[PDB]
């Protein structure tokens, strides 16, 4: 039989695409919007619970604190609603309206952060909260927790290296916590010994901190437009030297492509996919791309 | 290896998942939100294009034309780009701003048609378009394209049968086009010979004309919030014949029930959706179904 026990269980085994009008018939795109919650980090949701439960962390009366609201909290408050955890999410106050009353009628307590200080606020606001009661309060952090790079390596990766037979030559990331590029690529270039593999991280050009880290620059984040992906600074979860190339796309080469896909190809993607796209189109320029299998993540239908 | 060669090959093969709080456990709700368009309608948005070309009607700049006012059209219309179509969908005026601008968006040439004609307004004009032109365009109907129903027969029945490894006992499917209801119950009652599967369609209290039809009574439909159900009408890929029950289910207990799916188990549900697990719960009120298993479709997500 095949029965998933909760809606957590369903997580991945998303379908591979060829792109036929977009590039050279050589792309081949990973639909992660085919996932409970629209987005590739309901693996990430489910792993980090399921990975807090086995080590004893998590468990009866134990309460989740997050300051995410973005993919990964639309994540976690599916699973846990899914697997009776109470689940507290911090935010800026600059949250659409809509976006609150999912996660609400997830059964998300909501907790608004002074919307001029963002992100940042949220953040603090969170580690207030657990700090207030450590025992009472668990923050999972996407950014560094390894349970994100590991459920990758454990079937991101192997759905890829098995839905190409081993033919994937050059595996596309757009990096936000970075899980995504870690996971699979040890997967295929560990596990797998494909040592050849060319595994290239996606950034915006506005906030190229991948290039500027791996150059030896200083860190000189921007602000941009590639929802998703370019957080400002290096996560614990991106293994820098896994990383063999870096491509930076702009805000209207993201948007475009992200349009190219649905009209061309009619795969509704994010912006953040359109990104992933535009960069395998940009090493297609690039002779020695010319004849390789590019497996480039769509992480998420967007928004719209 | 296991590379799809465009999207509209990734219907299908969408999760059982157990609902643990609502209900007694026996009940087995089906994600339709897990195919491209996040909805049920991929599947035959896929197989009517895929049988018109495989009946030799479409080929390449023949030009789709498809009556909707719903989900329907939103699939065609990724399926269409997906396989190199141009698409131009005929909806009533009745069907919100929103809709049409969505519509626009993802593709489709829009043409409204009488308000006060509703979707028969709307066939009627995509067959006109077609007849203005049948070399040009190939009509795709919903409602009594076979394909609809067939695929279902085909992919939907099927999975239900592996994934429960044959242990369904009740089938609910709340009735839009009625292909769902009419090709799983054809591919179970029928291919599988399990006959004493109880189907049940489900359908809005204030428009109940399925329950109407089965009473030999006059069909009179009307308004109601359930959006994806209730056309009012019997759509010719309802068989009637497969029906062994109908529950009518009222817009509140719809709207409730999908908010208990969303906050009790994580499952991101339309109204729709709601409506036939609200069935499900009013079934488990009798004692004949309390140890049955219990197979529901949910069409979409929220
Ligand atoms: C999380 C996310 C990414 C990046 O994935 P990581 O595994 O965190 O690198 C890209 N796009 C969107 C929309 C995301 O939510
Ligand atoms: C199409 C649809 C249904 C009904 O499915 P049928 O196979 O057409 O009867 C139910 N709910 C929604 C949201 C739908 O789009
Ligand atoms: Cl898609
Ligand atoms: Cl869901």
């Amino acid at each position: 039989s095949k029965i998933y026990e909760d809606n957590s269980l369903t997580i991945g085994h998303t379908p591979l695409v060829r792109l036929n009008r977009i590039g050279n018939g050589r792309i081949l795109a990973k639909v992660e919007s085919r996932n409970p919650s629209f987005s590739v980090k309901c693996r990430i949701g489910a792993n980090m619970i399921w990975d807090a439960e086995k080590r004893g962390v998590l468990k009866p009366g134990v309460e989740l604190v997050e300051p995410t609201n973005g993919n990964t909290g639309i994540a976690l408050a599916y699973v846990a609603a899914a697997r009776g955890y109470k689940l507290t999410l911090t935010m800026p106050e600059t949250m659409s309206i809509e976006r609150r009353k999912l996660l609400k009628a997830l059964g998300a307590n909501l907790v608004l952060t002074e919307g001029a200080k963002g992100m940042k606020g949220a953040i603090q606001k969170a580690e207030e909260i657990v700090a207030s009661d450590p025992q009472k309060y668990l923050l999972l952090q996407q950014f560094s927790n390894p349970a994100n790079p590991e459920i990758h390596e454990k079937t991101t990766g192997p759905e890829i290296w098995e839905d190409t037979d081993g033919q994937v030559d050059v595996f596309i990331s757009g990096v936000g916590t970075g899980g995504t590029l870690t996971g699979v690529t040890r997967y295929i270039k560990g596990t797998k010994g494909k040592t050849d593999l060319i595994t290239v991280a996606v950034e915006p050009t506005d906030s190229p901190v991948i290039a500027q880290a791996l150059a030896g620059e200083e860190i000189k984040p921007g602000p941009h437009k590639i929802q998703g992906i370019g957080a400002g600074f290096i996560p614990g979860n991106l293994d820098l030297k896994l990383i063999d190339k870096v491509v930076g796309i702009t805000n209207e080469e993201a948007i475009s492509t992200a349009r190219r896909l649905m009209e061309e190809e009619g795969i509704l993607a994010g912006i953040s996919s359109g990104a992933a796209v535009a960069a395998a189109l940009k090493l297609q320029e690039d002779e020695s791309f010319t004849n390789k299998n590019i497996v480039v993540i769509l992480p998420s239908s967007g928004e719209r």
